């Protein structure tokens, strides 16, 4: 509720002693916090804050500002700036703290952090970090309630399990959080006045020597802070490895296409002294006493290794079999293109390709399949698709059916041939492809018993409901069944869902009333009209 | 009286405050800032419902839109996976704000006193009526009363 | 990961100094 508005200092205070350990592991309030923080800026946007019961919304950060200097001898600097937002967003290179006003006005007497609960900001990936850290703070937690609680004891109010299910859903939906965010490298984050030293000391031509960087090349701190540079570029060109796509947040031609720059950019992570530039900062580092950085180019940040965890350079083929089955559109060229993927698989062997990464991305290729065979129907127009046609395209796509089953069968023949190479190599089990395709057939081939149906009744119709081949009623009757065909038609179309379904099943339920009907009229004209004898026109 | 309790796991604990600390960098290093290795959450006892729907909405609803539509994300297709997200936020929102239905406080246990409580359980166990006379001394005790 | 881990002492008393600030609005340890 409203309450007395708090003053600055009691606040100021406890975020000046809260901040310098959260931010530096230490500072003890620094001044330059204090600089802004002190300022009517800042000073009159917390007394709206405190004061309007409106606003829950803060942002402080420090950013360790990257000082660009161009004086010669050095790079960057190092610098400290306060910064001020009653609105919160990404702050670059800083962490952040925001406060949430859990009471709309918040008053010293009661604890101000009582009515107030603090966020701190993530600057490495923010998104990763809120979606992680949400899980691992409220599902087990809001868990603890609805057993505690007695929500499943209380049937009368339903809706907390489901908030309890769409977090879940939440938590395990988007686990990517945008991941592989496409950093390739990064910049030289060392010690400044090495570079630039060893810089003017090769754009003369003359081989940076020992002697050029003076007492420096034994100066302890110097060397350390040459050490703490390499290892941080090590922890950004290491983080650009790790980015290991999944086949979700795209998809398996997107995987793949990682594949693509992962492999052609470590090609070039394999050293990293391959500028001249950076050939004689290895050069200088091995003169300064940083020998264990210049193996760090031919071996750390010489990433080689990679190569040899990524040897996997036959996808690169892949991609080509793939994209015929991408421009496949017409039915043939789809099946022979699955074909052709799975004799490029029978080549993809050949590299330590993760089996169950690998054939889950052919999951994901499948139900691209269906997506493709998708446009195909909306190319044969499901909608309003004509008859005879339509099982005629259904001969056509059902034929492409059983033959995505005849490679498909063919891709188990596989799995036979990855039991021949598990026996060279063994991983895990579960590369399950298993796709809705079926189930679009499985809705078309109903569809299809349905059509058949119809010409079953139609153009039988066509004879039996007219006598002796009753004129009033059955000319309705066929106009019946064949506006009945309309009609299931004008709401049963192309509707991928199965509500299309059920829809479907509806309509062929009013559909086989009408049928029904008629199946009434031709038993009662055939009772009406037997008694006679046996032979020909009588039974 | 006030107390302590500790948690490796994350646990709702009545009338008890709560600090939850989790790792902002997974791998843990002295050298590395502790602190700016850590994440520092917090909740007291008021009301959970509003808790959890007023703090992810001033949490995620500013932070996350004004991310993506700053970086350029908007204008990259590589994921439309962020605006189905931005749907299932606005409805965790409104789930967890229309959270306000009950005050959960169906009975709680009686407080009298453990002495009188247990003296009656122990005449009582024996097969016998509580009166005023097993208490004994203690119906006229003024500090027991 | 455990490379170098920060002892029991100095994350307790950065606990011991930071709980307080916030539980009592910047009081002391109890």
């Amino acid at each position: 509720a409203v309450q007395n508005v708090a003053d600055v200092s009691v606040l100021q205070k406890h975020l000046r002693k809260l901040v310098p350990l959260l931010l530096e592991d230490g500072g003890e309030a620094p001044a330059a916090l204090e600089a802004a923080l002190e300022e009517k800026s800042a000073l009159e946007q917390m007394r709206k804050f405190l004061s309007d019961p409106q606003v829950h919304t803060v942002l402080v950060e420090r950013s360790t500002l990257k000082e660009d200097v161009g004086d010669e001898g050095e790079e960057e600097k190092e610098f400290i700036s306060y910064n001020i937002n009653i609105d919160i967003h990404y702050g670059v290179k800083s962490n952040s703290l925001a406060f949430i006003k859990r009471t709309p006005v918040i008053d010293a007497d009661k604890p101000v952090s009582s009515q107030l609960r603090v966020l701190t900001l993530s600057e490495d990936s923010p998104y990763e970090t809120l979606h992680s850290f949400i899980s691992n703070a409220v599902a087990p937690f809001f868990k603890s309630y609805i057993r505690e609680s007695g929500k499943a004891d209380r049937d009368g109010d339903k809706m907390a399990p489901s908030v309890e299910k769409k977090i879940a859903e939440l938590e395990m939906g988007l686990l990517h959080l945008q991941q592989n965010i496409e950093i390739p490298e990064i910049s030289l984050p060392i010690h400044p006045m090495i570079t630039n030293v060893a810089k003017q000391c090769y754009e003369r031509g003359e081989k940076p020597k020992v002697t050029d960087f003076g007492d420096k090349v034994e100066d302890p701190t110097f060397l350390n802070q040459l050490q703490s540079g390499v290892n941080r570029w090590i922890r950004e060109i290491q983080k650009v490895t790790k980015l290991d796509r999944d086949p979700a947040s795209g998809t398996a031609l997107q995987e793949i296409s990682f594949w693509l720059n992962l492999e052609r950019a470590l090609y070039r992570i394999q050293e990293k002294r391959e500028s001249p530039e950076v050939l004689l900062t290895l050069d200088i580092l091995k003169h300064g006493k940083r020998f264990h950085a210049t193996v760090s180019f031919d071996t750390d940040t010489g990433l080689k290794q990679a190569l040899e965890t990524v040897n996997d350079y036959n996808p690169l083929m892949k991609d080509f079999p793939l994209n015929d089955l991408l421009s496949a559109t017409e039915l043939d060229k789809i099946r022979q293109a699955l074909v052709a993927i799975f004799t490029h698989l029978r080549k993809i062997r050949n590299t330590k390709y993760p089996i169950q990464r690998a054939l889950r991305l052919v999951e994901a290729i499948s139900r691209d399949l269906s997506s493709q065979l998708l446009k195909v129907l909306g190319t044969r127009k499901l909608m309003h698709v004509a008859y005879e046609e339509f099982e005629k395209v259904m001969v056509a796509c059902f034929e492409v059916f059983q033959t995505w089953d005849d490679e498909y069968e063919k891709l188990q023949v596989l799995l036979r041939d990855i039991v021949k190479r598990k026996r060279e190599e063994n991983l895990k089990m579960v590369w399950r492809i298993n796709p809705a395709h079926r189930k679009l057939q499985a809705r078309l081939d109903q569809m299809r018993k349905f059509r058949r149906q119809h010409e079953q009744l139609r153009a039988v119709i066509v004879r039996v409901l007219r006598p002796q081949v009753f004129d009033a009623a059955d000319a309705n009757a066929i106009e019946e069944v064949n506006l009945a065909y309309e009609n299931v038609k004008e709401v049963d179309g192309l509707d991928v869902s199965k509500e299309g379904t059920e829809a479907w099943e509806a309509a062929m339920k009013r559909y086989d009333e009408r049928i029904d009907r008629v199946e009434t009229r031709i038993t009662a004209r055939l009772r009406d009209q037997l008694g006679t004898a046996k032979n020909a026109n009588e039974m």
